[PDB]
């Protein structure tokens, strides 16, 4: 029934949209945030799509309930510890999880979102939190988990404290930084910030990955990979664009996180035409299958094995191979990863 009932790797996914209904609710309602409802069933018919919004609609639905959690500390690693149980039930066995620690404060971040007020919520505290519900994942849920930590374009004031707390909880449980938000600002790739925070990853060696060429040109994924340094693309699908760059990452080994199903609700890809990891696949690229932001998408990752099986002419050797190139591209430790590979194998035949 499932697409492809076997283990799976996953590598782009938000914490702050893959939070459940329910303590929606219990956060909202404890706290009196209040949302467009009271069910813990209806929510997320609201916070959810089902078809091709804006941008803005989009960014909106953060507002209903991103300030039920964020805020209160309880409710950070209430959300963390959450998070590895969904991935248990879609049978992962592996996934590096994101997040902006900004965004969950309520202290110490200019400026404050999700319009709240003042606090002792703390960004490393943020950060401290999630890596303890995490850690009772993995051991609890019996899923391996990471974080990375993502830095917002439009504001590459914050990009510095991030670089620094991910080399303060290193390997506790943070692999790597990313960048992300809107793509379209008008050459945010390219602030100051931003360069200097991958820079200092470079140096220091966090690994790196990038969101780029899924609302944005290729001219956005070719500065990700020649100034920021990349070692993977969130998306990448506008890489096809642009020819060179393309049979240049193929060269690369260059990993691209698909999120196919994200592609549609997003408009990322359109209906009309050709889905990029269709011909990803037609060229034996090194790519992998995500859910992204499960919550505002109505979704598991068999949403998106679902929709490759059954529409894109999926074969199950496919969902093999991808999912070893991504555990292969992942940013485990090189002991760490030959283990994941390892049961991947067993597992697989
Ligand atoms: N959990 C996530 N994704 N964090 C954050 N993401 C933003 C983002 C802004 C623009 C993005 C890419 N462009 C974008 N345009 C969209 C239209 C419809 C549905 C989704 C969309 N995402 S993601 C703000 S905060
Ligand atoms: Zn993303």
């Amino acid at each position: 029934t499932p697409a492809f009932d076997k283990p799976k790797v996953e590598l782009h996914v938000h914490l702050d949209g893959a939070i459940k209904p329910e303590t929606i609710l219990y956060y909202g309602k404890r706290r009196g945030i209040a949302l467009p409802a009271d069910t813990p069933e209806e929510l997320q018919n609201i916070i959810g799509m089902d078809k091709p919004l804006t941008l803005p609609d989009f960014l909106a639905k953060f507002d209903y309930y991103m300030p039920a959690i964020a805020g209160c500390r309880d409710a950070i690693k209430r959300i963390a510890y959450e998070f590895v149980e969904m991935k248990a039930k879609d049978g992962v066995v592996y996934v590096e999880v994101r997040y902006s620690p900004h965004l969950l404060a309520n202290s110490k971040v200019e400026p404050i979102p999700w319009n709240q007020a003042e606090g002792d919520l703390t960004p490393d505290e943020v950060v401290s939190l999630v890596n303890q519900g995490l850690q009772e994942g993995e051991r609890d849920f019996g899923v391996k988990v990471r974080s990375i930590l993502c830095c917002m374009r439009h504001q590459p004031s914050w990009s510095s404290e991030v670089v620094e707390l991910c080399k303060k909880y290193r390997e506790q449980t943070v692999v790597a930084i990313d960048l992300a938000g809107d793509e379209t600002i008008e050459g945010s790739s390219l602030f100051p910030g931003h360069v200097q925070a991958y820079a200092e990853a470079v140096k220091s060696g966090v690994h790196r990955t990038v969101h780029a060429g899924e609302v944005g040109s290729a001219n956005v994924v070719k500065e990700a990979v020649d100034t920021l340094k990349t070692e993977r693309l969130g998306h990448g699908y506008h890489t096809l664009e642009d020819t060179t760059l393309y049979n240049r990452l193929r060269q690369e080994n260059m990993h691209f996180e698909i999120c196919p199903w994200s592609s549609y609700l997003t408009g990322a890809w359109k209906p009309d035409t050709e889905h990029a990891v269709i011909r990803f696949k037609n060229d034996q690229v090194n790519y992998s299958l995500n859910t992204d932001d499960p919550l505002i998408f109505k979704s598991t990752l068999d949403t998106d094995y679902q929709m490759t099986k059954k529409d894109m002419g999926f074969t199950e050797e496919e969902f093999k191979r991808l999912n070893i190139n991504a555990a292969k591209s992942s940013f485990l430790p090189e002991d760490e990863k030959k283990e994941l590979l390892d049961l991947l194998y067993k597992a697989y035949r």
